[PDB]
């Protein structure tokens, strides 16, 4: 039985190229989570109540999406490597921007999960491929729900009367199609 | 065993500046009460029933922290003073316009618990800082609670509808950031 | 009523000096989260489940330590502004050691908010001292686990029976004196 | 509507290249079941009741895969063809190194599988790559569980007082990192 790079037992090697994808990965959804972290504060500070407990959600759950990155790897024996994680933006000019920004940020994480699946395809991990498909399956949903939420704002096209109504939405949990 | 101006066992003498001080601060706690009363009776006229509702209950929970401070004073066994209340500003042209007054009002009373904790720290009168900590703390959240509030209600730039909106979450008891 | 930076309504300003002091112990909070993670990894890698759930836990709830404190900011009407994290430290010899600078990164914590609480009340900002006072006193609770934790680990003295045993304790949820 | 090998009706023909792979793949994992019975037995005679629970339940859970490949053969209207199994190991100088038998084991499983797959994709036989995704992710779950369960008792270093922590353990239940 022969030791994995972080010291375990070692049931399949993984090449470096695609360690270092993951460990970047883990650093893209780590940047996600600080990034509705951001936005979260800003809508507090317009008395977005709903908009911030939504967003305060995602952070969380971001992380938590993270750290399932860093728990495959301890599984493939493989060293982690938490990298510097650069400051999220933290200004938008309307609630609408800030939307379009945060839609921005799921579809770059999905192509972020893409890119990883992409080079295991080209190594033959299974594990990974398999590991990942959940992952892009939530991608979808989280896609589809943050097309959906910014939609609905930019159908309220300003209006603040729109924005209160979609605002206590959030707050109720309606944050999706249904 | 010494007795205190009210007659009372005296566990430690309070200096008449700081002992004024309290008793002028009751004074504004007393008139902030019947100022949210004032402003509940505004709303009222206007139908806007959830802001009626929430001012009636703010009159009677300022009441409440104004005797809790005659509380401390007799377990102090200092003698209270309950003083001449002024009339309250009855008249406003917007909500907005009311609740910036209110938020003056909720700032302005934690101003005075200021005031008096700084004479208590000059006096080196630990009962009272340690007294005044947990209001200053009520403070911070309602001071947070009333900049929601005004800023929610500033957000809707005098629009009805979204004032009517905001009412029905005060009525509901959606009353902070959450 | 005057805006405060943020844009909410102000209830009294704050000195940039101890803005800029919240900020960055807010980046101390969000290291120290970083940095248990990385613990908890370390002790994954080498099948001290205990202590992985023990750390894993750490690492949330410092972070939403640090989320407390943007609340804070948001309450006082100031900006936040999320800073760049560096890395976390990924290696260690022992045990021992890392429980080492666990409990150092707790004391450091600590003395973090006291050089806060120290600027306000150099500049009389009493919402700010009464706001870290339970902050203190969960850090005492935290640095008497830490050191009970860590002393624990020094009484095992590196025998693997010991660190199981205590790894077990971990799991159990059983982490302080009691 | 034609008829598959085994004589009920066929949705899409197999190749017989993967038909032999899947088919020695369940010998494989009759086999994996035959050496953790083995196991078992060996812990058994050296009264490490708990190791002898878990690779009891591992034997069953194993001939549990194995059965479900069958069963997806009959739903391919495919032949099975149950083929002679071979003696397993039975004789080990320790526990350590028995369990780094089991890690090897669960590994080879997987590169089993992996080989199934391959040649799945390679003859665009997408039931078959469909059918196998969950049974990759289990055995990702299981070699996780594997270098968890062997890394423990290498840190153990052959101490009898430690490999009895570790086997009241595993008799708990307590058989990952949770
Ligand atoms: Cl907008
Ligand atoms: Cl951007
Ligand atoms: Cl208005
Ligand atoms: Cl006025
Ligand atoms: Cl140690
Ligand atoms: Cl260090
Ligand atoms: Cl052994
Ligand atoms: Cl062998
Ligand atoms: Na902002
Ligand atoms: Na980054
Ligand atoms: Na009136
Ligand atoms: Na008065
Ligand atoms: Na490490
Ligand atoms: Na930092
Ligand atoms: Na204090
Ligand atoms: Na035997
Ligand atoms: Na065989």
């Amino acid at each position: 039985v022969a030791q994995g790079p972080n010291g375990r037992a070692l049931a399949e090697s993984m090449n470096p190229d695609l360690l270092s994808a993951i460990q970047q990965h883990i650093s893209i959804e780590r940047y996600a989570s600080v990034t509705y972290l951001a936005m979260s504060i800003w809508c507090a500070e317009r008395e977005l109540a709903g908009f911030y407990q939504f967003f305060d959600g995602e952070a969380k759950d971001e992380q938590s999406h993270a750290v399932h990155f860093t728990q495959y790897l301890i599984a493939r024996s493989q060293s982690n490597d938490l990298q510097t994680l650069d400051a999220p933006r933290q200004n938008w000019d309307s609630l609408a921007s800030l939307m379009a920004t945060a839609f921005q940020m799921e579809a770059d994480t999905t192509s972020s999960i893409q890119s990883v699946y992409a080079l295991a395809e080209r190594n033959s991990d299974t594990r990974t491929t398999v590991f990942l498909d959940p992952l892009i399956a939530a991608q979808i949903q989280s896609e589809d729900q943050f097309a959906y939420l910014l939609g609905r704002v930019k159908f309220a096209n300003g209006d603040p009367t729109a924005l209160l109504v979609i605002d206590n939405e959030l707050r109720a949990g309606q944050t999706q199609r249904g």
